[PDB]
């Protein structure tokens, strides 16, 4: 279950860069096991720099459900997400957050050095305390592989 | 002009929580002394707990512009920027930031103990790269008492 959100979130990872919306990246929210927001990234369609795919997945789930928290939700990141969307995620109060690949992986293919330290553990002044789980086995490789497979399919933002 | 352009935050801070559009926060964007965006929190409004006030301003200004990019620009934050709103600064590439009010002021009458570690320079990822100047004398002043006045009119959400 952890493993089919989380490759949902990279499948929306592709579709996005293949319609041109924005990057690499996808984002799934589920209500128990009942997916409630799936998203990928869309900087450009919406010229737009914080329509990053956790973002444009909150706001979706926020208006499904008629309500700004989501203690009772889950989300799943294709990527490690940034200080931007952990931020959002500590603001919407999800219970849980699933993420594939080590922000390294988007470095790597022309990303900032943009890491959040409090999903790292090192901050200071910004403490999580939502579970966060980094996925291992089949889903990191997946989680891997898009930043492979897309390397020059997207413009850069 | 940076005080002109720092009350006429605080002036959408009292705004918004007078129609009810979400927190007494408020957020300038000008362009060369031209005002691109002027914006306070809509979490309520929108049922968008995305949608403070920076990132308000940031949707409209680059909306406005027609552009993901904002490096001729300059943001005016009311109160201190919160990690997910100092994130979007950076995704947006904003030139300077100015803010009023430090975060305890908005933490004093019950909002989220939520400081933005790239802000303060207390990070080990996530380091800061633009100009940033906290306000003080009379716009620091008025900027600091809005929540002391704001109080009564919302409630904390
Ligand atoms: C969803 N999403 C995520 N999760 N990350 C993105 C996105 N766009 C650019 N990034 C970069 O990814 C690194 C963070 O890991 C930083 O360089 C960020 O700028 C995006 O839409
Ligand atoms: C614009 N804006 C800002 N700047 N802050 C907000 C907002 N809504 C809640 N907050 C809280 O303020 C502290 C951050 O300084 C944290 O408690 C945050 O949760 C908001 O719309
Ligand atoms: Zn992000
Ligand atoms: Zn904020």
């Amino acid at each position: 279950s952890d493993h089919k959100f989380l490759t949902q979130a990279v499948e929306e990872a592709y579709k996005g860069v293949d319609c041109g919306d924005g990057g690499p990246f996808g984002a799934v929210i589920v209500h128990n096991n009942e997916v409630v927001a799936s998203c990928h990234n869309m900087v450009l369609k919406y010229t737009d720099p914080t329509a990053h795919a956790e973002v444009t997945a909150i706001r979706e789930a926020c208006k499904k459900l008629n309500k700004i928290e989501l203690s009772e939700c889950e989300i799943y990141a294709s990527c490690e997400p940034c200080p931007m969307c952990f931020g959002a995620i500590h603001l919407s109060r999800l219970k849980r957050l699933v993420y594939g690949a080590k922000a390294e992986a988007a470095i790597a293919i022309g990303f900032d050095d943009f890491i959040a330290d409090a999903l790292r553990g090192t901050g200071v002044y910004q403490k999580s305390s939502l579970e966060i789980k980094k996925a291992d086995g089949n889903g990191a490789a997946i989680a891997e592989q898009v930043f492979q497979n897309t390397k020059e399919k997207f413009r850069l933002y």
